[PDB]
């Protein structure tokens, strides 16, 4: 049978977000983390299985991507006071996709201010950066 035809895909997404956020190099995000992150909040919006296989970046906040407006809104009945704090919000992921989408929507919602991680995960690792 004819396929779907996907007409707005990942690519407009991404250069979407990515020109509408900061992107924090992984360098300057390890060194962030080794200060003490005063006045940030770190958000890891991995499903609970990429966790558990690869580990986190201590001290990091876990919501998944997917519950992500669920948890900000502080209207919503599953809110989460975190998301209320005077602070910047570093949100990563294993790639650096998924929380370049989910910072922009974060930022659409009015959280302010917000980044991702370039490269994610993989390249906090790959760096040797802090992993619990
Ligand atoms: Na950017």
């Amino acid at each position: 049978g004819m396929p779907q035809t996907i007409t707005r895909g990942i690519k407009a997404m991404l250069d979407e977000a990515n020109s509408s956020i900061e992107t924090l190099t992984t360098a300057d995000a390890i060194a962030l983390h080794k200060s003490g992150a005063s006045d940030v909040v770190i958000v890891d919006i991995r499903d609970p299985r990429e966790i558990e296989r690869d580990g986190k970046i201590p001290g990091s906040f876990s919501c998944t991507r997917g519950m992500l407006e669920f948890w900000i809104d502080p209207q919503s009945p599953y809110a989460k006071p975190i998301f209320q704090e005077d602070k910047k919000f570093v949100f990563y992921c294993a790639g650096g996709l998924r929380s370049a989408l989910a910072a922009k929507t974060a930022q659409d919602m009015g959280l302010k201010p917000v980044a991702h991680i370039e490269g994610g995960f993989g390249a906090w690792r790959d760096a040797g950066g802090p992993i619990e």
